[PDB]
């Protein structure tokens, strides 16, 4: 029986699937026929609508190349009169263009608003695809750009008031979980398995497109199980499920892998990363356990020398986290030598003494009664929170051409990746010393006032984020995704243990009927 808690269940995985070579024919026919669609005729705005179905649908890796060209067809030629005064149209192509690289001004919003207050227009506060459209498109704003600020507090009070009073069930499901979380910040595999049963009841629905979502999204799961099972014998075979340290360690690693990336040819470098992430969570819970003792002194100390040779003076229960931690590093760094070239033993070392660093400082300041100020909790929680390790590995797994310039580069943690490292931390806390109460203390803030203020913080450092996306960097595709999908994993997975097992349940286990 499915038990997502159950090791000897997780270890079955992968070995018989409802793969059905039948279904990989008819998904590469149906692939076709929907790529035509993306590339065909079609009124513009309900091009845009297809085209954000099928993002939406978790498909964009899919047809990559459709999507950006009928994008560029679109941005370009003459008419704009299939968009201007039309709120919905406006936001959507604003959202798309955006989030494909091609810039659009917020001034295109300028006439939705008084003219003399900032205010947007009362005539608006029941069109409902139109504030929708605005809201989810404030979100692909940068710092300085007021307009998009003032839409994102206009749209969002006024989906509230209208959601209870809106008629079609399915519009009003995609209210309400915009209201949840932005499009934006949502994980992609995630949003894929809820949005596979919204749009089949939309009304604009597509069914070869459905099919196609529904066969691609069995097939990529298949893959995900048998990454499972492979995980799971590996687990089992460390001995630090029988630890009491990270219950559900190494499934939770690997759901917030799949928001870090889901796509089947990135299988590897995710079983890596799930890796890391199990490990990271239990060492995180020996560091809690043994805060303050001796212990952890020389858990760090090997750790910064990468050398095991003291290591049987630790307790067992100690020693087989840090050998693990240690030998996996080593496989991870020795893949890099063998696939790509460049042994990265120096740099998943490197990046496990930073990370038990940041939790001895975090346990000195318990210890000491201090109270950092924001900015300082933060340098080191960013840290803390273990993006720093997962961003630099993935980036040593997939950069071409990898060196130790460019790897000292990423891991100096240059704003990109720091924007998203301090997202990750911020977004955790406050879902959860930390943020809020850090803040509390460095200005007397009300906590309501202190959340509001973390709240824009998070705001802005996405700004931060979206205008990197656009500006010259030394960062390629599959890293620049993987900088932007750990927030989105981290929104999606800080927002009980029901819903946990719901979502590995219905996105990992279960295939959806046919």
């Amino acid at each position: 029986p499915a038990n997502l808690w159950d090791y000897d269940f997780l270890q079955s995985l992968g070995r018989h699937s409802s793969v059905t070579e039948e279904h990989v024919g008819l998904a590469e026919k149906l692939k076709g026929e929907v790529k035509s669609l993306i590339t065909g005729p079609m009124e513009p705005l309900a091009k845009l609508e297809f085209i954000d179905s099928v993002r939406r649908l978790g498909l964009k890796y899919q047809f990559e190349t459709e999507m950006k060209e009928a994008l560029a067809n679109i941005s370009k030629d003459g008419y704009d009169s299939w968009w201007v005064d039309n709120l919905r149209a406006t936001a959507l192509r604003f959202r798309l263009l955006r989030e494909n690289g091609i810039f659009v001004p917020q001034d295109v919003f300028e006439r939705f608003q008084n003219k003399e207050t900032g205010k947007f227009k009362n005539e608006l506060c029941e069109d409902v695809k139109g504030l929708l459209n605005l809201y989810e498109a404030s979100f692909l704003g940068w710092e300085g750009e007021d307009i998009l600020d003032e839409a994102r507090t206009f749209s969002t009070a006024q989906l509230k008031n209208v959601e209870g009073k809106i008629s079609s069930p399915n519009l009003a499901k995609i209210v309400h979980h915009a209201l949840d979380l932005p499009l934006h910040w949502r994980a992609i595999r995630y949003e894929a398995r809820w949005f596979i049963d919204i749009y089949e009841d939309e009304e604009d629905m597509n069914p070869t497109l459905l099919k196609y979502a529904k066969l691609d999204f069995n097939i990529v799961q298949s893959f995900h199980q048998a990454e499972i099972g492979r995980l799971a014998r590996w687990w089992v075979g460390t001995g630090l499920d029988k630890l009491p340290f990270a219950r559900n360690g190494l499934i939770q690693s690997y759901m917030y892998a799949i928001g870090m990336l889901f796509e089947p040819h990135l299988g590897e470098v995710r079983e890596m990363e799930a890796k890391v992430g199990a490990l990271i969570t239990t060492i995180d819970d020996v560091y809690d356990v043994y805060g303050t003792m001796e212990e952890l002194e020389l858990f760090t100390d090997i750790t910064e020398r990468w050398d095991i040779n003291r290591v049987d003076q630790l307790p067992r229960n100690i020693r087989m986290p840090l050998l693990t931690m240690f030998n996996t590093s080593n496989d991870i760094g020795y893949w890099a030598l063998k696939e790509r070239g460049f042994n990265g033993i120096p740099y998943t070392a490197k990046v496990w003494a930073d990370q038990l660093k940041s939790y001895t400082k975090e346990a000195k300041w318990f210890h000491e009664g201090h109270k950092p100020t924001l900015e300082e909790y933060l340098e080191n929680a960013l840290v803390s929170i273990g993006f720093p390790n997962l961003l630099v590995t993935s980036y040593l797994l997939t950069v071409d051409n990898p060196t130790k310039e460019k790897l000292d580069y990423v891991d100096s943690l240059p704003l990109f990746v720091r924007a998203s490292c301090i997202l990750c931390r911020i977004i955790n806390d406050l879902g959860t010393l930390k943020s809020i109460q850090c803040y509390m203390n460095e200005t007397g803030a009300s906590q309501e006032v202190a959340r509001e203020h973390i709240e824009g913080l998070v705001r802005m450092w996405w700004k931060r984020l979206n205008k990197c996306l656009f500006e010259p960097s030394p960062f390629t595709e599959p890293f620049l995704s993987f900088t932007i999908n750990v927030v989105r994993g981290s929104h999606f997975f800080y927002q009980a243990e029901s819903w946990t097992k719901n979502q590995g349940m219905s996105v990992l286990i279960h295939p959806i009927t046919l």
